[PDB]
């Protein structure tokens, strides 16, 4: 038994709901939250720059140690920092950004960083602003992620026309 509360059971270990990622790892405090990272770990936007405000920036300064220490992330990779007032780790993973030309087979590798560990908090990865098909971004993740992976989305509109379509 785990604390996750309300989500749609869509297979053996792949979960989802219509959440704020931030709200939900405030109330849940998983073990890890995974992020929605580029290869710099600047958070600006989306999942990130909302983990980021909701740390009061602690996430972008330690993150900004990482890279000064180690370089940027591959796409496709991750790393684990510290999940801050939301969570005891993040997960920052980069998912293929389709609006600066990346490619879509990498998604698969993305979430292949997810079965490092037994259960995550997680937003679609490429979904959003980082410009892939969030049906695609469901399904790979249905077919990759091994581990028990409770998805947050965002859109109510997305949720409702993934929950619709998924097969
Ligand atoms: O729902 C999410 O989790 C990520 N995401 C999308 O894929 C999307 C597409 C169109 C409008 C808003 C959103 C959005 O937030």
């Amino acid at each position: 038994v785990n604390s996750f509360s309300g989500y749609l059971k869509l297979t053996d270990n792949v979960y989802i709901k219509n959440a704020d990622i931030v709200e939900e790892a405030k109330k849940v405090k998983p073990t890890v939250v995974v992020n929605a990272a580029n290869v710099y770990l600047k958070h600006g936007g989306g999942v990130a720059g909302a983990l980021n405000k909701a740390t009061n920036n602690a996430m972008q300064v330690e993150s900004d140690d990482y890279i000064a220490t180690n370089g940027p992330l591959k796409v496709g990779g991750s790393c684990v920092l510290s999940g801050h007032n939301l969570a005891k780790h993040c997960l920052h993973v980069v998912g293929p950004n389709v609006n600066k030309g990346e490619d879509i087979q990498l998604l698969k590798s993305a979430y292949e960083n997810f079965n490092q560990h037994e259960v995550l908090l997680a937003p679609l990865l490429s979904a959003g602003i980082f410009g892939a098909d969030p049906i695609h971004s469901l399904r790979v993740c249905v077919d990759t992620v091994r581990t028990n992976v409770y998805l947050a989305v965002f859109d109510k509109n997305l949720y409702d026309k993934l929950v619709s379509s998924f097969l």
